[PDB]
C-alpha cells in the first residue's frame, strides 16, 4: 500500500486512543488526536499552496506542534526541511534559496525579516514559536481534520537535511529510507506500545527528529517531549519512562548528579547514546551506578543509523557494534577502491534501504560520493573487525607515522581506554630520531588507580600490531582540551616535543 511514511506510521492502528506525546507542560495528545492535528495542518499548508513535491522549510523552536508541522508536510506529499534554530537570516538566505521551499516556517520574531528571501523563491510565510503558537496554529485550529494522505512510493522524497570543508549540502532523504530504518529499529531496540521514551533532543537533526519520533511512533510507545536537556527534570521523569536517547554530555552530566543511582534508574529499560563517542570510562560509570549497559550506534544524516551494539551482551571497545539488519558496511582502499581484510583500516563505505538518494542540486558531489556499486562513500576511517563490529577510528587529519607505517590513535585510545582505572587516553606522534615519530600514550587515571606505565605497555602486547606499540606512557591529571572540550592533540605535542631528545 501507500509508501508514505505518515500512512506507514498511522495507517493501521490496533489502539488509537492511547498516549502518543506527553508535552513538556503535562498535556496527553492520543494517536487519533495526534494524526486529526496532522490533518489541519496538512490542510493549511495545501491551502496557501504547498502542492506535491514542495518544499517546506522550518527553523522553529522545538513544539509537538513543530513535530506536528514535519508529520503533516510528509503526509501532504510534501518534502520537509527542517532548519538548525541558530541560523541567522543572511544564514538562513542560504538555505531558503538552495532549497526553493513553497513554505517557510519560522520564529514570529522573524516572520518580516524573511519576507524579502521568501518572496525572492516565491514562498509564503507562517509562523510557529516556541509556544507553539503562530500563524500556522491560528490557521490550523480553523481547518478540517480530515485529510486524504497522498500517495508516495518508496524513493519519493520525504525529508531534506543540510550536512554540517565545502558548502552545506542538502541530503535527499526518501519515504523508504526513513521508514525502513526506524521499522529496523523497533525490533533491534526492543520497542513495543509500553515504551516510554523521554524526548530532550533537537528536532531539527537525524537523531531527535527521525530515530526518537519515528522509533517511539512505529512502536506505538509513548514520548515526553522536553524543550530542552535538563538533569533534573529527566532524573525526574525516569520514574515513569522507560527508554533515554542522548549524547554523550547527557550521560557524564547525569553522573555528576547525587541522584544518579540504580533507585532513580530502576524503572528504566534502555539507555542509548549518539553523536560522539562515550569513554569507556563513561559505560564503566554508568554501569556502576545505575546497573545499566549504554547502547552506542553509527549514524550520519546522509545514511540514518548503520549499526548498534546489540541490545543483550557484549559491547566491543572502540567499537560501536556490527550492521543493522538490511544494511551492508565495508572497508576498502580509499584511492583504489578495492575491499580490504577484515581488520585492517580504510574508507568505511555503506549501501542499504537507509542510504539516501543523493545531494540536493548537486549531481557532481553526489556522483563522487558513490561507487559504481552503490555504496555510499561515508568520509569516516575505520576497520570492521573478524566479529563485524565496526570500529570509526576518524576522518584521517590525526594521523601518526611511524617508520612510514600510519598508525590511527583512536585504535590505540580504545584498547588503553577499556583498561582498568583509565579515564581516558590521547595518543600522539611526537619527533623520533629513529622513527620519525613516536607512538605516545598520555593517559588520565583514576585518583589511586595502580595502573602504571609497563602495565599499559603489556596491556596492549598482542592486542596490537607490534609497530601500533607506544614508545612512551605518561600520566597526567587531565589533558587539555578547547573551549568546546576537544582534547588539542597539538598542545600535547608541543608540551612533549622533547621526550624522546
Amino acid at each position: 500500500m501507500n509508501a508514505n511514511l505518515f500512512a506507514r506510521l498511522f495507517d493501521k492502528l490496533d489502539d488509537p486512543h492511547k498516549l502518543a506525546i506527553e508535552t513538556a507542560a503535562g498535556d496527553k495528545i492520543s494517536y487519533a488526536e495526534l494524526v486529526a492535528r496532522a490533518g489541519r495542518v496538512a490542510n493549511v499548508l495545501v491551502a496557501r499552496g504547498l502542492q506535491v513535491g514542495d518544499r517546506v522549510a522550518a527553523q522553529t523552536e522545538k513544539s509537538v506542534e513543530a513535530l506536528v508541522l514535519y508529520l503533516a508536510t510528509v503526509r501532504a506529499g510534501g518534502v520537509y526541511l527542517p532548519l538548525n534554530t541558530a541560523y541567522t537570516l543572511h544564514e538562513l538566505d542560504y538555505f531558503i534559496t538552495d532549497a526553493e521551499p513553497k513554505i517557510v516556517v519560522c520564529d514570529p520574531s522573524k516572520r518580516d525579516g524573511i519576507a524579502a528571501i521568501a518572496a525572492k523563491v516565491g514562498a509564503t510565510v507562517e509562523t510557529l514559536g516556541p509556544d507553539g503558537r503562530g500563524s500556522l496554529t491560528d490557521a490550523a485550529a480553523g481547518a478540517s481534520e480530515a485529510f486524504a494522505t497522498i500517495d508516495r512510493g518508496a524513493d519519493d522524497l520525504a525529508a531534506i537535511l543540510y550536512t554540517s570543508t565545502g558548502r552545506s549540502k542538502g541530503a535527499m532523504l526518501s519515504h523508504d529510507n526513513l521508514a525502513s530504518n526506524s521499522l529496523t529499529l523497533v525490533d533491534y531496540w526492543r520497542f513495543t506500545p509500553d515504551d516510554v521514551l523521554i524526548h530532550a533532543l533537537p528536532i531539527y537533526h537525524t537523531h531527535g527528529l527521525f530515530v526518537a519520533s519515528n522509533v517511539t511512533l512505529f512502536a506505538r510507545g509513548s514520548m515526553i517531549f522536553l524543550p530542552k536537556f535538563d538533569p533534573d527534570k529527566i532524573l525526574d521523569l525516569m520514574a515513569r519512562a522507560t527508554v533515554l536517547m542522548g549524547v554523550p554530555t547527557f550521560y557524564t552530566r547525569l553522573l555528576q548528579s547525587p541522584r544518579l543511582t540504580k533507585e532513580t534508574t530502576g524503572h528504566m529499560r534502555l539507555f542509548i547514546s549518539g553523536s560522539a563517542p562515550l569513554l569507556a570510562d563513561t559505560h564503566r560509570e554508568w554501569s556502576a551506578k545505575t546497573g545499566h549497559a549504554v547502547l552506542e550506534r553509527y549514524g550520519m544524516t546522509e545514511t540514518n543509523m548503520n549499526t548498534s551494539n546489540p541490545y543483550d551482551g557484549d559491547r566491543v571497545p572502540g567499537a560501536v557494534g556490527p550492521a543493522l539488519p538490511g544494511v551492508s558496511a565495508r572497508v576498502t582502499d580509499p584511492e583504489t577502491g578495492k575491499e580490504l581484510p577484515r581488520g585492517d583500516i580504510g574508507m568505511i563505505e555503506v549501501k542499504g534501504p537507509n542510504v539516501f538518494k543523493g545531494y540536493w542540486r548537486m549531481p557532481e558531489k553526489t556522483k563522487s560520493e558513490f561507487r559504481d556499486d552503490g555504496f555510499f562513500i561515508t568520509g569516516d576511517l575505520g576497520k570492521i573487525d573478524e566479529r563485524g563490529y565496526v570500529h570509526i577510528l576518524g576522518r584521517g587529519k590525526d594521523l601518526v607515522i611511524t617508520g612510514g607505517f600510519n598508525v590511527y590513535p583512536k585504535e590505540i585510545e580504545s584498547e588503553i581506554d577499556a583498561m582498568p582505572g583509565v579515564v581516558e587516553s590521547a595518543v600522539i606522534g611526537v619527533p623520533h630520531a629513529d622513527f620519525g615519530e613516536g607512538v605516545t600514550a598520555v593517559v588520565v587515571r583514576d585518583k589511586g588507580a595502580t595502573i602504571d606505565e609497563a602495565q599499559v605497555l603489556h596491556g596492549l602486547d598482542g592486542q596490537l600490531a607490534k609497530f601500533k606499540m607506544p614508545k612512551k606512557v605518561i600520566f597526567v591529571d587531565d589533558l587539555p582540551r578547547n573551549t568546546m572540550g576537544k582534547v588539542q592533540k597539538n598542545v600535547l605535542r608541543e608540551t612533549y616535543k622533547d621526550i624522546y631528545k
